[PDB]
């Protein structure tokens, strides 16, 4: 319940499941590798994670065991080219999801029994953070959104599912100007939303939960533990990380609610170098 919880390595230990083990070969991408807490107590909420068009999982890996350190399964799929846009992106991410709520009925599975398939977020890099945010669309029971430097032209994000996005200032791909902030500023007012903009980030600054030196774990996964594992303890340590976190952003914009010990806080700043 401090921002000291929120530590790489987190404490659980972290073992990992594929297509080669049995996993449900989902059509709509091209392999995954699940990371999963074995010594959490079930069940565990799941975030699927997808890296831009054409690009390996590898860029995007490190925060499989990160999250399933902190308890979360995390169902990283890989893509083979298909359509050039967001939206095979998010489909991509909702055909993860379902092969994380058939993976708690896969007899042999270490995980049988153990997910909670009513908490599910999903993340992703570029085109995929598009995606990602489109999923929330199409899919609106989904629990949480983390996009990673996001690139989506013409975006509808009718949906109130709280979404963190991470950019890069210095991101010349999906520059901010031109995505990330749009996104932010297009999804709902009412939804829980918050930007966090890395200074002189470029386009792979959040592939990992140590960009910004580690702000990008600390937001994730407080925002995750919020709003996926709904666990207000966390309130008051997002809003920590956050301050913490300003030292290396270029932009912060806040719009999300939120239960802390004390009462409820509606926080709608806004920092700006
Ligand atoms: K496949
Ligand atoms: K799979
Ligand atoms: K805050
Ligand atoms: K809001």
């Amino acid at each position: 319940a401090t921002v000291e919880s929120l530590t790489n390595p987190g404490p659980y230990t972290v073992a990992t499941l594929s297509e080669a083990d049995g996993v449900r070969n989902g059509p709509k991408y091209a392999g995954s590798t699940i990371y999963y807490p074995t010594n959490a107590t079930p069940p565990y909420a799941s975030i699927a994670i997808v890296p831009g068009f054409t690009a390996a999982p590898s860029s995007v890996q490190e925060w499989g065991p990160f999250y399933a350190s902190h308890g979360i399964v995390a169902i990283i799929i890989g893509t083979n080219s298909l359509y050039d846009q967001p939206e095979a992106r998010a489909l991509a991410l909702l055909d993860a999801l379902e092969t994380i709520k058939q993976e708690n009925g896969r007899a042999t599975s270490p995980l049988i029994g153990k997910l909670d398939v009513t908490k599910l977020a999903v993340s992703g890099w570029s085109m995929g953070g598009g995606g990602a945010q489109r999923a929330a669309v199409l899919d609106n029971t989904i629990s949480a959104v983390v996009a990673l430097c996001p690139y989506l032209t013409s975006p509808q994000l009718n949906h109130t599912v709280p979404v963190l996005i991470f950019s890069g200032q210095s991101d010349p791909t999906a520059p901010p100007s031109q995505h990330a902030n749009v996104h932010y500023n297009t999804t709902p007012g009412t939804t829980n939303k918050l930007l966090f903009e890395v200074k002189n980030g470029n386009h792979s600054v959040a592939n990992s939960p140590t960009g910004g030196g580690g702000a990008v774990g600390k937001l994730a996964l407080s925002w995750l533990k919020i709003y996926l594992e709904k666990n207000d303890c966390y309130c008051s340590v997002l809003a920590t990380a956050i301050v913490n976190s300003t030292t290396v952003s270029s932009k912060i914009s806040q719009s999300y609610q939120c239960n802390n010990a004390l009462g409820v806080v509606d926080s709608k700043t806004r920092f700006n170098l």
